[PDB]
């Protein structure tokens, strides 16, 4: 099967570098086994996907490099010719824990870089091994760590190699304006992975991202309170296209700029999803699924909410 890389389907980051136009989602429900973590990934490497985003927190790390590992040495894909994204988590925003983290994932993940390395929020939470500190009222034990400090540590680990570009997740657009904007900047961020589908099409943090040179990276895609895929006018938009549900709600964000993360479990979805560069949707069909946007969250990340830098209290 022919690998969807940067040479067939690409965005040019504001780096020089180049990100597969559709990448393939690893994070991990409750309750899916780790087992079919790595089963998913090993098939999603056999049939195309050659962009594969993970994170430190989905305690997958460790499939997924096991998945890369095997499909290297079974000729599937050479290390070249995947991008492989993780990300820091908020329990290791303190500068001086940023590095460790990073190399504490390569070495979970069996790699000796990673193509994009990414803030997953911009809100810190006190360090330790608990993912989710909380106190005795069930409350986030937060911390007070400026994001452009770790962004410097984030501009160092490119330096060192780690790391071929950075970029950030769930920032919004004065988050974004205090990295481009900080003393001293080296590099600006390549992306900003949010939440993005048609009930949340982010239109104005997209303007934003696209007036930097920022490429906005979709997760929650299809809609992860109303449920996308049974949309009434995104089924019409499919029946008359002869395409899913999903692989319209899919277009709808390649066809934006925006780069989307498609997951799942299921064999057939991923080669399906896969299918999205084989149709284009009419600009009255993208004026018919820009109408769905609610601007609804399904991951508002509520466990941040008490930070000031949670953010989704502004407009974007
Ligand atoms: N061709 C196709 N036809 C029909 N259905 C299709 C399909 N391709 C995928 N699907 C289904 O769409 C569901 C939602 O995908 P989505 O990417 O929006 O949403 C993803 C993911 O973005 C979301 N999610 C939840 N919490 C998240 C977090 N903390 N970070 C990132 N993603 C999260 O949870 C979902 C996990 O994927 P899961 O496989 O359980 O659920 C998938 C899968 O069951």
């Amino acid at each position: 099967f022919q690998g969807m890389s940067s040479k067939q389907h690409c965005v040019k980051l504001n780096d020089g570098h180049l990100i597969p136009a559709l990448g393939f989602g690893t994070y991990k429900p409750k309750e899916v086994p780790k087992s079919k973590s790595l089963e998913a990934a090993c098939l999603a490497l056999d049939v195309g996907y050659r962009h594969v985003d993970t994170a430190y927190a989905y305690q997958v790390e460790e499939e997924i490099g096991q998945a890369i590992q095997s499909a290297i040495a079974a000729g599937v894909v050479k290390r070249e010719d995947l991008f492989v994204t993780t990300k820091l988590w908020c329990t290791c925003f303190r500068p001086e824990l940023v590095k460790p983290a990073l190399e504490k994932s390569l070495k979970k993940l069996q790699l000796d870089y990673v193509d994009l390395y990414i803030m997953h929020y911009p809100v810190p939470m006190k360090s330790g091994d608990n993912d989710f500190p909380v106190n005795e009222q069930g409350k986030s034990l937060l911390d007070t760590v400026d994001f452009c400090d770790t962004w410097e540590r984030l501009e160092e680990c490119k330096d060192a190699g780690l790391v071929k570009s950075i970029g950030v997740s769930n920032f919004n657009h004065r988050q974004l304006e205090r990295i481009l904007n900080k003393p001293g900047l080296k590099y600006k961020p390549v992306c900003n992975q949010v939440e993005c589908h048609l009930y949340l099409n982010q239109r104005k943090l997209l303007d934003y991202c696209e007036s930097k040179d920022i490429v906005l990276v979709a997760y929650g895609a299809l809609g992860t309170s109303p449920v996308l895929l049974n949309d009434p006018v995104l089924c019409d938009v499919a029946k008359k296209n002869k395409r899913s549900p999903a692989l319209i709600a899919l277009r709808y964000l390649i066809q934006r700029g925006i780069v989307p993360l498609a997951q799942s479990f299921k064999e057939n979805e991923m080669r399906e999803n896969l299918q999205v560069f084989g149709f284009q949707l009419s600009p009255e069909d993208m004026k018919t699924l820009d109408g769905l946007n609610k601007n609804f969250r399904y991951l508002p990340a509520e466990f941040l909410v008490d930070h000031p830098e949670y953010p989704f209290v502004e407009e974007y």
